[PDB]
């Protein structure tokens, strides 16, 4: 089926800019990874925010859910940062107008550009759960499937958990 | 206290995936596993047996290779099963595999690489991703998972010109 | 002639941290480059800080000027943040125990754990540099040796030049 | 205005260094030059001219390329050149080189790379930094810039089994 991506920024598309003496939210990391997946079926990338999670208001949320509701597609990647990354999928788990859809939110806890990142593993598996899970809304991260309504960030872990 | 478990086995057979530079041959040989090099990085929650069947190219691969990799597969108590494999002779292992009735309960997966994993703008860690979530979530049977996309081994052929798996029409 | 490699820090070494949410100044890069760099003669590393080099102080410059005169080498290589290198520079140019040496400070705008870097080519340049020039304190960036009584960090360019 | 010089000139002959994937060949094939990788994220005060003569492996290289190589460093204004090349007959081209007057006022130095710069874990970037140092440092002559030291040709061989350059005692 056709997959929609959503990129709504997080650590997975942080990059290094001389200006801030740091990082940024950058371009999507998840263009980087599928210009070499190879891929046979139809996909397409959107840009909906350069965020870290953590600037994330209960406004964006609401502009998130009514974002993925502009998408004709059923199956839907949306690529975010992991600190509210809960918070998000619990709304949009909410939204009658998405329960059709597949909708499936990862990101990476190292950037993409960053060595040793878990980014394109993350995506691949991610790809897959948007296409093959039925519909509702999930977190796939870790290699495995987590529901949004049991789940939280355990920041002294660096790993969703369930509650 | 929670355990995660570990439901998912990878066995690996070779291929592109796993080729690196070796300068005593002044080319490539099909080396270390490049999957668990992945799975290092991927944060999993679980954790994930990897166990090496063959370090082969798979147009190398013989009946009795072929028969090797079932006798393995079917032994596994997982019902769960990833097999990392050189894509030139994925359909030919795949469709042998499919049918051996010691496998009729588990979803075994084959997937690979076109382009090496240690070498730059390889397929291959979204490949591994992809094939893993596809490990975990499909009926049991046998698959082949490539290109963003699963197939159907019986109605799948290799493309070598073009570098794809491609349907029988 | 055998040469010695001081690690102060900067951009070049910088890691990204979950605890951070960000980068911090990590191990020393130049010891990744140079593990496979398959390296024929004497070269030894030794870490003297881990600091971005905005946070140097007068009293952390006599600390690096005292730590490359404990090294019996005449051949120096100083890993360094780019943003006060001249001022590190200058001021080992004004001792006079360091006379006989070659120190070339280097480092990298990018960090070698980024995509992109200029630290590997940086680091090779830099270590021939060390090897080739006759006694006296340089800068090795952009392909070009500087004279640091003569040069400055333009932050507008993201690149030393002359003064 | 300041105008930054650019007084280094490349050439690119092929070589390991050069190496990359060709799903159609099932193998490395020799690629677009990797020097113009390096320099492409090396943050240049200049700009480096770079000319492609050869995308060969040295050991196929025959008294004519030499030749051919010797006369494209003659007709270079620059008296600072790099040429990247494979590693196996690099010794062959330096001391031919060596032996052209047409040369004498020129620092040419050569490098490349033992492992692919597209293949993980490569010398190659270092060595391009380290050999466009030693092209620019260095007085007139012909040299081989690689494992952090410049080797004299005519005191120089590779020992293929080793993967490095060494002396001749
Ligand atoms: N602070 C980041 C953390 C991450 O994405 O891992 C974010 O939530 O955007
Ligand atoms: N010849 C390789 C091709 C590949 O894996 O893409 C193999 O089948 O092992
Ligand atoms: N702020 C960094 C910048 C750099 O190294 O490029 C430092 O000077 O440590
Ligand atoms: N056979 C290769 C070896 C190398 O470059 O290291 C060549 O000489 O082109
Ligand atoms: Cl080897
Ligand atoms: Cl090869
Ligand atoms: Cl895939
Ligand atoms: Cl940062
Ligand atoms: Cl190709
Ligand atoms: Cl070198």
């Amino acid at each position: 089926s056709p997959l929609r991506i959503f990129t709504a920024g997080g650590t997975i598309d942080k990059d290094y800019r001389l200006e801030e003496n740091g990082l940024v939210v950058g371009d999507p990391f998840v263009a980087e990874v599928l210009k070499t997946a190879r891929l046979a079926g139809a996909v397409s990338i959107v840009a909906l925010s350069r965020k870290d999670s953590l600037d994330f208001t209960e406004a964006d949320r609401e502009a998130i859910g009514r974002a993925v509701g502009q998408a004709v597609e059923d199956h839907i990647l949306l690529t975010h940062g992991t600190d509210t990354m809960v918070e998000t999928a619990r709304y949009l788990g909410g939204l009658p107008e998405l329960a059709g859809k597949t909708v499936v939110l990862s990101g990476a806890m190292v950037p993409g550009r960053v060595g040793g990142s878990d980014a394109a593993f993350n995506i691949g598996f991610a790809c897959a759960a948007a296409l093959m899970l039925a519909p509702g809304v999930y977190i796939a991260m870790h290699g495995k499937v987590f529901d949004p309504a049991k789940t939280r960030k355990n920041r002294g872990l660096g790993r969703f958990e369930p509650i």
